[PDB]
């Protein structure tokens, strides 16, 4: 579990909204795990506009935030879970570290701010949903 709080905006992963998010719905991408809602109280989240690739992720199953190198922003194919088919997933970002499904919606972070979420995971990778083109979530 997890979320980004920027503004009046709550980003949590498509698979993991609520049924408050989904009756405050600004925007969503199953192809991208991504769901934004509206919220009543600001957030003081900052986003990361940048290219960097290495950062420091929050991993609940471990108690622990690691540092990561993690490639860019790409589609890649996911296998079948409860919640999706086996099907490619855009805009998500790889790199060697312990992810389990309850994993998803830790935050990544480099120095400019928050990159991305907690989406995809097993066999010692961890995949990370990208917001750093969401520009919109600033204004
Ligand atoms: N983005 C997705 O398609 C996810 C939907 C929910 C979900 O359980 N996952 C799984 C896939 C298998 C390993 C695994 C490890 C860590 C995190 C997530 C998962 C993928
Ligand atoms: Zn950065």
């Amino acid at each position: 579990s997890g979320a980004i709080y920027v503004g009046n905006y709550r980003v949590v992963n498509r698979h993991l909204a609520t049924h408050n998010d989904w009756a405050n719905l600004v925007w969503e991408d199953s192809s991208r795990d991504l769901l934004v809602s509206s919220t009543t109280a600001q957030g003081c989240d900052t986003i990361a506009r940048c290219d960097c690739q290495t950062g420091v992720y929050y991993c609940s199953s471990r108690r622990k935030h690691y540092p990561v190198s993690f490639s860019k922003p790409s589609l890649i194919f996911v296998e079948a879970s409860e919640y999706y088919p086996a099907r490619y997933q855009s805009h998500l970002m790889l790199a060697v570290g312990h992810s389990e499904p309850g994993d998803c919606g830790g935050i990544l972070r480099c120095q400019h701010g928050v990159v991305g979420i907690v989406s995809t995971g097993g066999n010692g990778l961890v995949g990370f949903a990208d917001v750093r083109d969401l520009l919109w979530l600033d204004e």
